[PDB]
């Protein structure tokens, strides 16, 4: 009806800029009609291409990987995007990155190469990394 076709033209417009995770689509959706009215956009978004998540997801680990953040903190910007855990889980094993050699490139970017080894600039070091996001097991090796 009405409320439909008034929603729908709200949410093609927003989505045909750039991508959204449908959370965020609903926050928009949501930002200055009835139930259904808000859940048959929703299905026609993900039906015509306009949303998809395992596509948002998939294209979200790619970049933020490249920006020198490690799983840690993609999740929980992730978990902020309202992608489902699942969704998370399956890309991330899809990616298959290796995220050491990536900690590893960022670690030789800010402190050098070859690394520094002393004690005191190594913990340094994994503070940098923890804090981008890698974990303590992609970290170790990095040595």
């Amino acid at each position: 009806g009405p409320a439909y076709a008034r929603l729908l033209d709200r949410a093609v417009r927003i989505l045909a800029v750039r991508d959204h995770s449908e959370q965020e689509l609903r926050r928009k959706l949501a930002a200055p009609a009835t139930a259904e009215d808000y859940e048959r956009v929703i299905a026609w978004c993900h039906e015509h291409g306009y949303l998809d998540d395992s596509r948002f997801v998939a294209r979200f680990i790619a970049s933020r990987s490249r920006k020198g953040y490690g799983p840690a903190r993609i999740r929980q910007e992730l978990n902020q995007k309202g992608i489902s855990r699942e969704a998370t889980e399956k890309a991330m094993r899809e990616a298959d990155i290796d995220w050491a050699a990536l900690a590893r490139d960022q670690a030789t970017r800010k402190y050098g190469e070859p690394l520094p080894t002393v004690f005191s600039e190594k913990v340094k070091i994994q503070r940098f990394l923890l804090y981008r996001g890698y974990l303590m097991e992609d970290i170790q090796d990095i040595w």
